[PDB]
């Protein structure tokens, strides 16, 4: 008779091979600037970010006594008038402005999320 087979795979892989150190670049090392949200914040969350501003936004003459254990929801409460007592008005607009920057995130954390969830277990290594 007179028949064959005419017909390729054509197909590609990778090996993923890395090779010595050092690394191509840190990523990250236990830096966290916030949590969530201004509603789940801790006592060190509510001081760090206070000597933060200050030096960031390199403020001047402001109350800390205020901040030394203040409950991150208590922040959330604090209004225009509350931050006044606190701090000047110039420096009350750089804060609560901050606190409702965040939560505008939030407006898109938002979601429905279809079964597309994912368990945190990553654990530091070490040795060979």
């Amino acid at each position: 008779g007179s028949s064959g087979s005419s017909g390729m795979n054509y197909n590609s892989y990778m090996d993923e091979k890395n090779g010595p150190p050092p690394p191509n670049m840190t990523t990250n090392e236990r830096r966290v600037i916030v949590p969530a949200d201004p509603t789940l914040w801790t006592q060190e969350h509510v001081r760090q970010w206070l000597e933060w501003a200050i030096k960031e936004y390199s403020l001047m003459e402001i109350d800390t006594s205020f901040f030394q254990n203040m409950d991150g929801k208590e922040l959330c409460k604090m209004n225009k008038e509350d931050f006044l007592r606190a701090t000047t008005l110039y420096n009350t607009e750089v804060l609560l402005s901050h606190l409702s920057y965040l939560r505008e995130s939030s407006l898109l954390a938002y979601n429905t999320t279809s079964h597309t969830d994912q368990s945190s277990r990553l654990s530091v290594k070490e040795d060979p």
